[PDB]
């Protein structure tokens, strides 16, 4: 088709992130940090590095500086598997609450069956991509 | 809702970009560079800095290093308005061809009326976001 789908989506995702970044600044989480912690939070327990980078859609080595920092601030433990600490729990719970609440306002006036099709479509687009 | 829409989209967009990045590496365009040139290309002629950052969904100062480089390699001219040069034309045309062609393969088996709803939905999501 003619329509610039990938850059429409890429803009949307940038402005949605930027809204969240603003709302989370008091927590002085940077983008990369909350993105990565959120991702850890929505995965099941004990992810390998490799599962995490994949769920994010990035390549490990970029993941590693971000993880190293989080480990430095004691947010995260590794023994290569990944566990949120006791110490990150209040920070996470408040982060997730702002993210959840922002999603409810973003999703306002969009029907569940419309959101359900978006999700199934995202899936197919990604499958095409991975198949290449 | 419960569903992690923003990170689904953010993954999709990361893996779609990464596919394009791979395909464009022979041209040794970096991500930021092709993203920005593509954006310039799909806009009407002579954008201000400000229109460009907005179409991308970023804030000007990040835009500026990238533009400075492009101007250094003679891809781009400014007099604060922005014009692709004569010299960038073959590079652009080949870039756009790879992007266009990648979109056709990504969009395979998805109906036009389904792609048309995605586009209208992206629009509404962004409007909610800007309204905040
Ligand atoms: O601008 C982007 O980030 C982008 C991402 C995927 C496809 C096309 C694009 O312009
Ligand atoms: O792009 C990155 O470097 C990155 C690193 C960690 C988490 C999310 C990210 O996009
Ligand atoms: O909607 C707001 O005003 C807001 C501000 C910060 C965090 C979550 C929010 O909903
Ligand atoms: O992971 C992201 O980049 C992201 C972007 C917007 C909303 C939620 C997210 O996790
Ligand atoms: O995030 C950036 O710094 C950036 C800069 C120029 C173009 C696209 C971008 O995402
Ligand atoms: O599909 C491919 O093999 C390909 C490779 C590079 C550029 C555009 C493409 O379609």
């Amino acid at each position: 088709l003619e329509s610039p789908l990938g850059s429409d989506l890429a803009r949307l995702v940038r402005i949605w992130r930027a809204l969240i970044d603003h709302r989370l600044k008091p927590l002085e989480l940077t983008q990369t940090h909350w993105v990565t912690l959120h991702n850890i939070h929505q995965l099941p327990p004990d992810q390998s590095q490799i599962q995490l980078a994949k769920a994010i859609g990035i390549e490990q080595p970029s993941l590693v500086r971000t993880l190293d920092q989080l480990e430095d601030k004691g947010l995260i433990s590794r023994q290569k598997r990944i566990k949120l600490t006791e110490k990150a729990e209040p920070l996470i719970a408040e982060m997730e609450e702002v993210i959840h609440k922002t999603r409810g306002e973003i999703l306002a006036g969009i029907s569940s069956e419309e959101i359900e099709l978006l999700i199934k479509l995202i899936a197919k687009l990604e499958h095409n991509i991975m198949e290449l």
